[PDB]
């Protein structure tokens, strides 16, 4: 009836909160309990804790060490009822420390428009699942990040691995068209083409394998290479590269090595050995095959376009400033590929569903069972968003990236500018 015993003292897990403060994760006493207010909206981002309150998931998993904090504990005399009879002197009896609280550079208004958008079009055409990553185009923090199928992480117990999966972070995708405007910038950046020559884009073999667009274009530009997303006017243009010229620049663009975001289970991607590449794979890696990324990754290249030909390493935490990052292109090359881009959103264009009343896009699209993607920034000139969007095996009312994930695209990158409060930079029709 008189009973020693060592009194836990938990320690309060740190609050997940978002860029501007609303609470996102957080702790109760029941023992604690981690309560996520807003449900299923950042199920992926921030993940989920075990039934002992560590990391199991997602960004309660990889911040594990900052955000558990650490256990007091102190030593009582208890009853057989379990009333506490006398605090004991010891050494052990130690007091709490909280955890450390986190900002997100996250924002619920833009996550909410992302996720509500996404779950829209994957049940409009019938998709197996669905991606969005919305990103500062001028700092790399990361805005938005949604997945679909997704899950409840107050009962993750009861959740699919395919709903747990943070698909824009884990998965690796074939580019395709979208990674074009890279292509075409190096090309530019380097000198090998300029802004009036026009090539020879009949379609060719290589060795037994053709090269081919959708339509026969006899010659082009870098725009209409750019605007009709010319497979032949792109494989042109890397092929004024060795193998591992081009193999280098990939790679300096983070494709088949880690991001090391800060994400629990990040793909690496594919980027094959450069020694082993024959010329018609070096081609088809132009217009984005043979080679492989995540949507994250994906976006995140494209800061090299946005951010003045500087590549930005991306954030998940609040940032007071754009992250130092690495020259990729000329700033000249950047600002002339980006005015390039503006005509594919325009009529003649291959992704003219992207096109935002009142702004000028870039974009680019193609479908990656298919992946139908569509990627872009606004105001072209000077972006503040880059949005990208995936949808995975479309099964009704198209198949097309311009036509499944650019509609998506449109409703979230013109929702992001006006929740961002910028303004149009032409009249609205």
């Amino acid at each position: 009836n008189r009973i020693v015993r060592t009194q836990a003292l938990p320690a309060t897990r740190g609050t997940v909160s978002d860029r501007n403060g609303a609470v996102l994760a957080l702790s109760a006493p029941t023992e604690l309990k981690r309560h996520y207010p807003m449900g299923n909206l950042f199920a992926h981002v921030i993940g989920f804790t075990d039934i002992d309150g560590k990391g199991q998931e997602g960004l309660e998993l990889s911040l594990e060490d900052s955000l558990y904090g650490e256990d007091g504990a102190e030593v009582v005399l208890r009853d057989r009822q379990g009333n506490i009879v006398d605090s004991l002197d010891s050494p052990r009896n130690k007091a709490p420390q909280n955890g450390k609280d986190i900002i997100l550079s996250l924002d619920q208004r833009i996550q909410t428009l992302a996720y509500e958008e996404l779950n829209k079009a994957v049940e409009y055409h019938q998709a197996k699942a669905g991606t969005v990553v919305v990103l500062d185009a001028r700092t790399g923090e990361i805005l938005a990040l949604a997945n679909t199928p997704a899950y409840d992480p107050n009962r993750p117990g009861r959740a699919d691995s395919e709903q747990r999966r943070n698909r824009a972070v884990t998965d690796m995708i074939e580019p395709g068209s979208a990674i074009k405007p890279f292509v075409i910038a190096k090309a530019l950046d380097a000198g090998k083409t300029d802004l009036n020559e026009r090539l020879n884009t009949q379609p060719y073999k290589i060795g037994p394998s053709p090269v081919r667009d959708t339509h026969v274009y006899p010659s082009l530009d870098v725009r209409g290479i750019m605007q009709k997303s010319s497979n032949v006017g792109t494989s042109k243009l890397s092929a004024r590269f060795g193998a591992e010229e081009m193999y280098d620049f990939y790679h300096e663009l983070g494709i088949g090595v880690r991001m090391h975001s800060g994400f629990p289970g990040e793909t690496a991607g594919l980027l094959r050995n450069w020694r082993r590449w024959r010329p018609i794979e070096q081609a088809t890696m132009s217009f984005g095959y043979g080679l492989q990324l995540s949507l994250l990754q994906l976006a995140r290249a494209y800061t090299a376009l946005t951010h003045d030909g500087v590549l930005l390493p991306l954030s998940f935490e609040k940032q007071a400033v754009a992250p130092q990052g690495k020259r990729i292109f000329k700033e000249s090359t950047a600002r002339e590929v980006r005015n390039l881009m503006v005509s594919v959103t325009e009529p003649g264009g291959t992704g003219t569903a992207g096109a935002v009343d009142g702004f000028d896009v870039g974009a680019k699209t193609g479908t990656a069972k298919h992946v139908a993607t569509f990627i872009g920034f606004a105001p072209a000139k000077n972006p503040r968003v880059i949005v990208a969007v995936t949808i995975d095996e479309p099964t009704a009312h198209g198949y097309y990236g311009g036509v499944v994930a650019g509609p998506p695209f449109k409703k979230i990158m013109g929702g992001s500018l006006n929740i961002l409060g910028i303004s149009p930079t032409k009249p609205l029709t």
